[PDB]
C-alpha cells in the first residue's frame, strides 16, 4: 500500500490504509490520517496536516511556504479536512504569521491547478474550477461553486450558494446564493439551478430572490436595503445569512 | 531507453523504440505505441491510450479520472493519436458513461498546462496555448488554433482554421475560419494570417469572407442568411463546411 | 544535501552548498551555481544556466524546448541568475534561433505555473503572479509586479515600477511606473503604492504623475506629449527613462 519508490521522512505521522504511490515526497511535521490515496508525483511538505478520506492526485504540492514576500520563515500550517478531492497541481501553500494555519475544509473538490493561498479558509462542500487562484487570507463558505480561472483578490469573502462564472475577478465579497458573472463581474441573479438540485424549496427560492431585487434593483443603499428585507421578506435562516452576510462585509459586496 | 528509476506495471503494453525518463508512472490496464519519449516525472494512468510519435513532458497527466462528480468508476479510457506534443502538466482526463473515451487525434499540441476534461474530443493538427481548458464533452475540428487561458464550456464545438484569442471564453460554438476574440467573444473576421499560411488561395479566402459578411453582417437571421451563402457564394467544401456546421450546431454560434 | 533518490547526469556541473530533493531529474548540459535549493520533482534540463542562491520548488521545469514550432534543434539555453523564488510548476523554455537564450535575471519571485517562453528576458526584482504567461521574445524590466493570470503577448515589453492587474492582456507595450488595468487594457494611474514602498521621494512621485496626465489625458499624439513632458517636467532619470521608453517603444504603448 505504500510504495517503496516513495520518500517518507521517518518524522512523518501516517494513518492506517493508507495508499502512498511510487515518487511522492513527505516530510517531516507532517499528518496524515486514515483512509487517504496519495497518488504518483505529489508532495506532502513540512506543515501539511491532512484528514481522512482524501485523494491527493499527481503533482499537487501541499504545505509549501507562502508566496507572501513578508514571510520570514515562521512556523505555520497547511490543513485539509475529509473526503477532499485535490487534483493535479493544486497548491495549497502554508500559512504566514498573519494567521498561522490555511485551512481546507471536508468534501470539497479543487481541480487542477487551483492555488490557495498562505492563510486562506475553504469550508465544505465547495467546488473550484481548473487553476482557480484563492489570494491571501480570503474566506470561502460552504457549498459554493466556482468555475475556472477565477481570480479572488486577498482578504475577499465568497458567501454559500454561490456560482462564480469561469473567467471572473473581484475584489469585493459575494453574498450568498447568488451568480456572479460578466467583466466588471456582477450580481446576475439566483443560483436556482444549484438550489433546486440541492432541494430547496420554491418558496424559499422566490424568497431569496426578493430579498436580491431588494438588494440590487430597488435603487436603495445598502442599509436601507436590509431594514426593507428584515421587514418585508418572510423570515428564514437563509435570509438571515444574506442580511448578516452584507451587513458584517469586509470590502463590501460586488455591485 | 526505458530507465530502471521509472515505475511501470507489468501488465502495461509499451511498444518500439520508447524512451522513459525517470520518476515516470505507468499503470496497469495501458497501451503505449512505438517511438514515444516520455519524460520525467509524467504520469500514465490507468486507462491511457497512447499512440505513435508523441512526445509527452514532465508533470504531464494522462488518464485520471473524471472531475465529474457523476463519475461512478465506470471503466473508460483517455487517448491520444500519434506525433503529438503534450507539454508540461497537461492534463488529459478519462471519459465518463456519457461516452466513455477522452480522444486527442494526430499532430497536436497542446501547450503547457492545457486541460483536456472527461469526454472531449480534439481532432488533428491543433495547436492550443497554455492553460486552456477545455471543459465536458466538447469537441474541436481539425486545424484550429485556440491561444492561452481560453475557456471553452461543456458540450461546445469549435470548427477548423479558427483563431480564439488568449484569455477568451466561450459557451456557444465557433464556426470554422474565423477569429473569435474580445469580450464578450465576438466574430472579428477571417483568419487569413492561417489561411494564408496553409496556402489557401485568395480566391477561396474571399469566399470565405463573402459567407460571413452575410452570416454576420447583412442583418439576417441564421435561415436566411444560409440561404444567401448557398446562392450567392460560388461553391466550394470549404462553404459547405461554414454552412452545415452552423446549420447543425447544437449550442448555437457565437455573436 | 545531496538525495540518492535524485536523478543527476553525470556531466551536469554543480556548485557548492547545494541541496537536492528525492525525484529531481538533471540532465547534461546544465550548470547549476552555488546556494541553491532544489525541491522534489522538480526537473532541470538540457540547456539549463541556473545561478546562485536560487530556490527552485516542486514541478518546476526548467529548460525543455520552446513550444515554438518553427524550433528545429538548435542549441539554446534557459537560465535564471541568482536569489530568485522559481515556485510550483514554473516552467522556463530554452531559447530558439531568434535569440537562443532564455533569461531571468535576480531576486525574482515567479509564482506557480508561470510559464516564460522560449527567449524572453526578465530583469531583476521582479514579481510575477500565478500562472501569468509571457509569450516569445517578451522584455520585462527591473522592478515589475505582474498580477495573476495575465497574458503578455509575443515581442512585448513591459517598463519598471508598473503594476499590472490580475487578469489582464495586452500586446503592446506598457510604459514604466503606471498601473495597467481593465478589459481592454489601460493606463490607470501611477503605481503610487509601489513607488512610496520604495521610497521615491513625493516630488519625483509628482512629476511622474505629470508626465503622464501628458502623455495619456492631454489630447496629444506621442511626439507632441514627449516634448512637452521634455519641456514642462522637472527632469530627472525617471522622466527620461519614461519619456526613451516610449519613444522607442518597438510596439506602441497601451491606451
Ligand atoms: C464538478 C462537476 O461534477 N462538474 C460536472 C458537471 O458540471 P455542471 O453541473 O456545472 O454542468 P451542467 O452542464 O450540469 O450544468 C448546466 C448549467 O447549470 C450551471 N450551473 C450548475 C450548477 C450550479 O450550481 N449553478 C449553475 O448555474 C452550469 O454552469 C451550466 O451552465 O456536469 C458537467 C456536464 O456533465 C460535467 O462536465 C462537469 O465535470
Ligand atoms: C505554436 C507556435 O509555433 N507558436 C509560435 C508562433 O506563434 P504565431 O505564429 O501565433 O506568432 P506570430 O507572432 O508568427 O503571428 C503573427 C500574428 O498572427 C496571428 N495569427 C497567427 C496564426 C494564425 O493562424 N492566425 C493568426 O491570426 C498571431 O496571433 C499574431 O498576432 O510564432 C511566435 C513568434 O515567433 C512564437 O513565439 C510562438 O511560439
Ligand atoms: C509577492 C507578495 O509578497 N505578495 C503578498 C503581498 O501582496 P501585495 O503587497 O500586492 O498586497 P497588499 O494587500 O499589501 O497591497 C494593497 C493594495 O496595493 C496594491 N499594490 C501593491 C503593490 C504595488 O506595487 N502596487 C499596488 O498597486 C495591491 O494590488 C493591493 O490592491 O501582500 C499580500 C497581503 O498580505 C499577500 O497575500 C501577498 O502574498
Ligand atoms: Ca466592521
Ligand atoms: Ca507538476
Ligand atoms: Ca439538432
Ligand atoms: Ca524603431
Amino acid at each position: 500500500m505504500i510504495s517503496p519508490l516513495a520518500y517518507i521522512h521517518p518524522e512523518a505521522k501516517i494513518g492506517e490504509n493508507v495508499e502512498i504511490a511510487p515518487f511522492v515526497y513527505i516530510d517531516r511535521n507532517v499528518v496524515i490520517g486514515d483512509n487517504n490515496k496519495i497518488m504518483a508525483n505529489a508532495n506532502i511538505l513540512y506543515g501539511s496536516r491532512i484528514g481522512n478520506g482524501n485523494t491527493i492526485f499527481p503533482g499537487a504540492v501541499i504545505g509549501a511556504i507562502p508566496q507572501d514576500l513578508k514571510f520570514k520563515g515562521e512556523e505555520s500550517t497547511a490543513e485539509i479536512g475529509d473526503n477532499n478531492l485535490i487534483r493535479e497541481n493544486v497548491t495549497i501553500n502554508r500559512g504566514t504569521a498573519a494567521k498561522g494555519r490555511t485551512i481546507v475544509g471536508n468534501n470539497n473538490l479543487l481541480m487542477e491547478g487551483v492555488h490557495v493561498a498562505h492563510d486562506a479558509l475553504i469550508g465544505n462542500g465547495c467546488i473550484v474550477g481548473n487553476s482557480t487562484k484563492m489570494a491571501g487570507e480570503i474566506i470561502i463558505d460552504d457549498n459554493a461553486i466556482i468555475s475556472a480561472n477565477v481570480l479572488m483578490h486577498q482578504f475577499c469573502r465568497v458567501g454559500g450558494y454561490v456560482m462564480i462564472q469561469g473567467g471572473c475577478r473581484f475584489s469585493k465579497d459575494i453574498p450568498p446564493y447568488i451568480i456572479a458573472g460578466r467583466e466588471p463581474i456582477a450580481y446576475s441573479g439566483i443560483n436556482i439551478i444549484g438550489l433546486r438540485r440541492r432541494g430547496f424549496s420554491n418558496e424559499i427560492i422566490e424568497n431569496i430572490h426578493n430579498a436580491y431585487r431588494i438588494i440590487y434593483q430597488s435603487g436603495l443603499n445598502t442599509s436601507d436595503a436590509l431594514t426593507k428585507v428584515e421587514a418585508e421578506v418572510p423570515a428564514s435562516p437563509e435570509i438571515e445569512y444574506i442580511v448578516d452576510f452584507i451587513r458584517n462585509s469586509e470590502r463590501g459586496i460586488i455591485r
